[PDB]
């Protein structure tokens, strides 16, 4: 039997960096983000094997981690 | 040892559907994009419980298809 | 004449899954719910073309599948 | 001079306990939160002895501390 | 793999306290048991993650503590 | 005085996969090479902080692991 291949991109979204920054301006129990911050990024590159419509197989041929944007948390509080 | 969970949300983009048209009315041989496609993804999030440092396993929560939009091409 | 537009999900529950399991603790006969679990649901977005105040042709955008919670039963014999 | 008896259930919020860990990598100076923490609970079951409408005494049937989460922190370090 | 979970009990008896008052100006030298004293029992409560038919980690969930009574002794 | 950034790439060579296959039927002390490795590559992609024109720090912005091939060997 014959076969093909096709190439897929996965994508992981990476959990969220939250930093905790100290502000002295801001009272006791006071604390705001100062930005959401947006996920990081696992892309993964696979390779299938395609025999008969089916995948018979696959390999993963590469993979980039891409750092995301943080999430910060000011508080009025050094922890 | 104890054992955490947390959230993982993979995407996945899905093949194009591509229908294929005819008009006589055009040249045979010539072909016109009558509508560039659109591919849809598929979202799935797990719960993956965490130990030592590792996920030992996995449990799919949910599984979301975002839809997309066919390519069309017209062939006289 | 104009249009808007709106967005509208649509959720289907989905039949609770129930698992049977073996406990050798228990006297024949006797079971009972080791998890009531709850159902899973199949969520549609569909968004809509609003004409004169009537819903003149809507798209489906997303089709979603929320797992459930399984139903546990825990039973003294084993089938 | 007779006696009835009667329970009572407490419950206060326990306080987060939250760790502090070193990561070389990381900037001197910042912080990263790594675990949020949930607050643990103890519930008490009393008994108290009326006598008169009064309460003369009470006695400490049960303790149980329903365990909560750390709040985990990493800080950068040298 | 998948994973689930189960929640198990677990009782333990704790020390008995101890407990000596002292006196009626009894000779000094001699003890008499003034309450029997029973142990408290702790019971703790966990939840194991299974995966593959095999405990793979655990967690406290509650911690108990049904108070005993104290073995109370007059010594003279 | 003010600060500027700047990114650089970086490619490195990966350590080869080892794969050992064992086999019973084969003599003892022999090995055969089923396949021959080729390295894996990585590329990073970092960003430095300019201080009045000198790289004070850096960080990394991407990293990227493109597969090899793993050496595949039979012994047993």
């Amino acid at each position: 039997s014959e076969f093909t291949t096709k190439e897929r991109k996965v994508e992981e979204a990476l959990p969220i960096k939250e930093e905790i920054r100290y502000d002295a301006s801001l009272p006791l129990g006071k604390s705001y983000l100062l930005q959401e911050g947006k996920a990081g990024k696992k892309v993964s590159v696979y390779q299938d094997v395609i025999v008969d419509g089916k995948v018979m197989a696959t390999n993963l041929l590469s993979e980039t981690v891409v750092e995301g944007q943080n999430r910060i948390l000011v508080k009025g509080s050094l922890e």
